[PDB]
């Protein structure tokens, strides 16, 4: 079987193991554990970083038989190439690189608020602009039921995490938008990933590390 | 023709400005201004950032007549499609998709150390990172020509980019690594390279906004 290794939280790694299950992978997960405060030990890691054969060693990584992947984006697109989840048309998979980009942005600019020490008066404001965000993915969607046209690509898993993010930092947020409250149910919706979610396996929280201050337990 | 706009800066946008030039496009630039401090105008910008029809408005951002992209990686992408400029088996594009996100941590690493208003103190430990990023790089490359295999490929713009950046912050960076020297050598070597590095349209400094504590002019 293939070897997925991460944290053993949710943070960016959820996007994979969706995936996973979509194509029927027969994959085991590796899911480290850090220390608790004050010096949230990384040993398990650590004392294996370097010792699996990795080009740029780092979380998550993917082993393949003999293929050995590093880089989220990366292992996405390996999976898509290898069960053809790519756009068919120059116009999907310009679509799809843009939706790939635009979700790690805002991964990030969440992360490090939810890592921003004054989490709190930042807060307020950082939802301020949640909104903003959701509007630009509706209208980029429009009418299609899925990122990249006509079929369910790479993409989806990427787009599905960043809006269910959203929808728990601010549940009001999905409001103005109903193209992307039916997108969430009908990505829900998708047979294997409908039993996924009820399964022994399934990891929703938490996102960060108990370094975070959000969804870090 | 083509229409590429972004910051009057090197920032993240010369991967592009060189394949533009490799390829022997056709393109104009516009090249934004940021006022001084202590306020940092962003107008020239914000005047018509959401007025250029694109989907997540954002610099930089390629017109090809039709086709409006954001997001630095899949202007680079859509440039290598059009030029032949990608892997042609599963290995070189594995590489690829590797190398162009393990540039973009490398670069986000740098802007955040000169970003951070503590810049004085922090690098010093941010100093003791560089040998050990620069090692996985030669490694990775070993004795190839370029980073995917036998041919110039779009991954090469960027590698090219960083290992740039990061020997201009430390120019000792390198010396213990012959294979990223003679790469940097053979991709400046490049007929179509040369030649734009001598024009006047060529910016290699600054790197960053003059709200950067290094290189902000
Ligand atoms: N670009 C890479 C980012 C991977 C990454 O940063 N991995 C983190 C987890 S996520 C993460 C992403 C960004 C930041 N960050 O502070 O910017 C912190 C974390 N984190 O885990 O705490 C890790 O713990 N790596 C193992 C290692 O470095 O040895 C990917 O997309 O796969
Ligand atoms: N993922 C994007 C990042 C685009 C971006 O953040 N662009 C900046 C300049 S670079 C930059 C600027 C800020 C930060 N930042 O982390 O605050 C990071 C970077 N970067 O290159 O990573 C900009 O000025 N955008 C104008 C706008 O938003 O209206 C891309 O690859 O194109």
């Amino acid at each position: 079987p293939m070897i997925l290794g991460y944290w053993n939280v949710r943070g960016l790694t959820h996007p994979i193991r969706l995936l996973l299950e979509y194509t029927d992978s027969s994959y085991e997960e590796k899911r480290y554990a850090m220390g608790d405060a004050p010096d949230y030990d990384r040993s398990q890691w650590l004392n294996e970083k370097f010792k699996l054969g990795l080009d740029f060693p780092n979380l998550p990584y993917l082993i393949d038989g003999s293929r050995k992947i590093t880089q989220s984006n990366a292992i996405m697109r390996y999976l898509a190439r290898k069960h053809h989840l790519c756009g068919e048309t120059e116009e999907e998979r310009i679509r799809a690189d843009i939706v790939e980009n635009q979700v790690m942005d805002n991964r990030m600019q969440l992360i490090m608020l939810c890592y921003n020490p004054d989490f709190e008066k930042q807060k307020p404001e950082f939802l301020k602009t949640i909104p903003e965000k959701m509007k630009l993915y509706s209208e980029f969607l429009g009418k299609r039921p899925w990122f990249a046209g006509d079929k369910v690509t790479y993409v989806d898993f990427l787009a599905y995490d960043i809006l269910d993010q959203y929808h728990i930092f601010e549940p009001k947020c999905l409001d103005a938008f109903p193209n992307l409250k039916d997108f969430l149910a009908r990505f829900e919706g998708l047979k294997k990933i409908s039993a996924y979610m009820k399964s022994s396996r399934y990891l929703s929280t938490p996102i960060f590390s108990k370094l975070a201050q959000w969804s870090n337990k």
